[PDB]
C-alpha cells in the first residue's frame, strides 16, 4: 500500500490536541445511544499518524485544483470519519466504495465535527449489529477506530436540515443542524481525493458513572 503508521506518544502535543478534539466534540444523540452506545467520553488507547506519499500527493493535487477554483481558498477542515472500512481507507485512500449511498445529501463521503456522530458508523449504518465479538452497539470492551481527516470543502453548498456529483458550482455540501441546537455540522464530499486520513484513533467508549 505504501502506508506507514507512526505511533504518537501521549506526551506529544499532537497526541494531546487530537485527543482534545475527540473528547470535546462528544454530544448526546437523538437515538438515546442506540447506534453508537451510551457514553460521555472515551478511553483513548492509541493515536497513529497515517503516512502515505501517494495518497498525500493525490490529496494536495486536488486541494490545489479546488483552491484555484475558489479564490485561493481550499476551505480545509479537520473532521471525523467512522466506517467499517477504516483499515481499507488508510491503505488505499477514500473512494466511491466508502460513500454513504443512502445519506441525506446523496451518495458521497460523509464527515462530522462531532466525534460521537462518526462513532455511530464504526460498526456500520445505524451501528449495524454492534461489535463483532459481543453484538453490542454500546460495547465498552471492544476497541473501536475513527479517522481524523483533513478535508477540502472548497465552496460548500449550505443545506439547512433537521457516487453523486456535488451541486453545480460547489465542491461539497454542508449539513447544518436546524432542530438540535447542540449538534455540530456534517459535511459531504463527492471525490475521494478531497480527504486525507491523517490520524487513526483507537479507543473505547466509557460507561458513565
Ligand atoms: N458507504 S459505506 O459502505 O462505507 C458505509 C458507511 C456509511 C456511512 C458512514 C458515515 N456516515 C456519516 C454521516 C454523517 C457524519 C459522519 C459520517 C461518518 O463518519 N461515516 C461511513 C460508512
Ligand atoms: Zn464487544
Amino acid at each position: 500500500s505504501g502506508t506507514i503508521l507512526i505511533d504518537l506518544s501521549p506526551d506529544d502535543k499532537e497526541f494531546q490536541s487530537v485527543e482534545e478534539e475527540m473528547q470535546s466534540t462528544v454530544r448526546e444523540h437523538r437515538d438515546g445511544g442506540h447506534a453508537g452506545g451510551i457514553f460521555n467520553r472515551y478511553n483513548i488507547l492509541k493515536i497513529q499518524k497515517v503516512c502515505n506519499k501517494k495518497l498525500w500527493e493525490r490529496y494536495t493535487h486536488r486541494r490545489k485544483e479546488v483552491s484555484e477554483e475558489n479564490h485561493n481558498h481550499a476551505n480545509e477542515r479537520m473532521l471525523f470519519h467512522g466506517s467499517p472500512f477504516v483499515n481499507a481507507i488508510i491503505h488505499k485512500g477514500f473512494d466511491e466504495r466508502h460513500a454513504y449511498i443512502g445519506g441525506m445529501f446523496g451518495a458521497g463521503i460523509y464527515f462530522a465535527e462531532n466525534s460521537s456522530k462518526s462513532n455511530q458508523y464504526v460498526y456500520g449504518i445505524g451501528g449495524g449489529t454492534g461489535c463483532p465479538v459481543h453484538k453490542d452497539r454500546s460495547c465498552y470492551i471492544c476497541h473501536r477506530q475513527l479517522l481524523f481527516c483533513r478535508v477540502t470543502l472548497g465552496k460548500s453548498f449550505l443545506q439547512f436540515s433537521a457516487m453523486a456529483h456535488s451541486p453545480p458550482g460547489h465542491h461539497s455540501v454542508t449539513g447544518r443542524p436546524s432542530v438540535n441546537g447542540l449538534a455540530l455540522a456534517e459535511y459531504v464530499i463527492y471525490r475521494g481525493e478531497q480527504a486525507y486520513p491523517e490520524y487513526l484513533i483507537t479507543y473505547q467508549i466509557m460507561r458513565p458513572e
